[PDB]
């Protein structure tokens, strides 16, 4: 069925829209929101309590402060300083959360995390290309034994969206360099609904 969403002249604007948004892409009140972050959780606490965890793309912290609590450190990036600001206010009564206003194309640490938390953030890169840098980059910055937690609107809906590529496109080139320990399915009320989540490990 046909949709219509907000349209900006880029993908900055789209986002500093979303961000000034009460609830940013609804995900406090949407149903479908809470049960994809329930399986985005399960998926992160799958091995119990991580050491050094990221995540990247934050919006308003509603994920941050679902897995803060199971990270004994925790970095988190956004490329919007927006985002960085609402989610530290979310998460305040914690003091081992770390965060930096940058994009992952351009985020270069020596630190290695043994949970990276990348959930939908992946289609607001501008073409292929960027998608493998930002991947290798993640695989990179993955521990020898951590897990990489993968979540996506399909292809088809982020085509729909004005995006390159989604959920089924991703994992295929992440699964290049990492292994598919685990996936799930999440559907709510439309098409724009439909979402792939996938746990990979790091061979190594
Ligand atoms: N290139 C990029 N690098 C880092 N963050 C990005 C980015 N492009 C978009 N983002 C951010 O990614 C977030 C997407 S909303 C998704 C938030 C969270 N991962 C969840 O699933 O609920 C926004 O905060 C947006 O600002």
């Amino acid at each position: 069925d046909p949709f219509t969403m907000v349209s900006v002249d880029n993908t900055y604007q789209s986002l500093e829209r979303e961000l000034a948004n009460d609830d940013p892409w609804r995900l406090d009140d949407n149903p479908f929101e809470r049960e994809r972050h329930t399986q985005l959780l399960r998926l992160s606490l799958s091995s119990g309590a991580v050491s050094n965890g990221l995540e990247i793309g934050c919006a308003a912290g509603a994920f941050t402060e679902k897995l803060a609590p199971h990270c004994k450190r925790l970095t988190v990036i956004d490329v919007m300083p927006r985002a960085i600001g609402r989610a530290c206010q979310r998460t305040k009564r914690w003091s081992h959360i770390s965060w930096a206003a940058t994009d992952i194309l351009q985020f270069s640490t020596a630190e290695l995390f043994d949970l990276i938390v990348v959930a939908e953030v992946l289609y607001y890169l501008e073409d292929m290309t960027q998608m493998r840098t930002a991947i290798d980059n993640m695989v990179k910055m993955l521990a020898p034994g951590g897990h990489l937690v993968f979540g996506s609107a399909r292809d088809a809906t982020c085509r729909r969206w004005g995006h390159v590529a989604g959920a089924e496109t991703v994992i295929t080139i992440l699964t290049e360099a990492l292994t598919e320990v685990e996936r799930v399915q999440c559907q709510g009320q439309s098409a724009d609904e439909d979402c792939l989540l996938a746990r990979f490990r790091n061979p190594e």
